[PDB]
């Protein structure tokens, strides 16, 4: 019982809006969207991790991100709409550009 | 150097941060901190990765909005070292102010 | 809107945030935080870091080592108003937790 | 009587050393050196700043800077030799550095 419609697997706008972010991976249903980012080091991921801090709690939506020294392992979904919404792939198109700098 | 499962200085170490637990053959230590928020998440976490950086030993952590999922261990090493317990007692003290 | 030096407000809201000192005119508050070190510091300018961009108001700050040196006012404003009071009150408990 | 040496002013190691960070600029004395970082917004800044800082924690060397939205302004000395050192200008460069991908 999800408050917020999701964005329905193969919709023209989900492909739409992961057409912006093509190096990210959708997942099985079209549920959420996956990116690993790769950096030199810790401190060019956290340089760039801080980018994107800043953003979700502007926008307050959230990466659940795995961070292992120079990588950064990302999952976005919407959890009150069990899917995706157009906030995931702002988020991620963000993420996208903060990335490019390295 | 890496230290043998119920070692005797694991268990003391172990003894100085007992908010961690070990894990399946004492290959790493974990502990999920949880905060009011993303703001305050953040905040514990800038911390930490500035001492990270400066004793060159990283945790690999898990940030779901106020949430930091945390397993610590010696990736050179295949288990634990005394440097991942100096990084879960890092860690408790910055958590502390929360 | 722009406080005018010493109205009602001004000084209800200054009640709030007493470490803050009003500059000349009330152009201005300043407050000088003070950590144990940088990683201390930096801990706290995160969290406002975060809080700044949210709101998109942002601090006047110089930062040596264990020090903050803030001065807040609104640019567009040419003097205070409630967004720096805000601010002043988001900092001060950021700085509570050390 | 400050417990390091610093680089006399117009030495040869200073000069070295300033050419390798030429958007610093010298300060009277050759004391310090200043230079003001532009970026567009604050949260480029702050990306900036964070690389910054895990780097000035590391080395334990820290700036004296000013962060107004998308500036810093920041002036690089050894206290502990009342004037400039080595690690000033590393400090530069890695700030110089970080800069760069902006």
């Amino acid at each position: 019982m999800a408050p917020l419609a999701r964005l329905a697997a193969n919709s023209a706008r989900l492909l739409q809006l992961h057409k912006t972010v093509p190096q990210w991976h959708l997942t099985d249903g079209h549920l959420s969207i996956k990116r690993k980012f790769q950096f030199s080091d810790f401190n060019e991921a956290w340089g760039f991790m801080s980018r994107v801090a800043l953003y979700a709690d502007k926008v307050d939506h959230h990466p659940n991100w795995y961070n292992v020294y120079n990588t950064v392992d990302v999952e976005l979904s919407t959890h009150d709409a069990a899917g995706l919404t157009e906030k995931d792939f702002a988020l991620a198109k963000f993420m996208d550009d903060a990335a490019k700098n390295f």
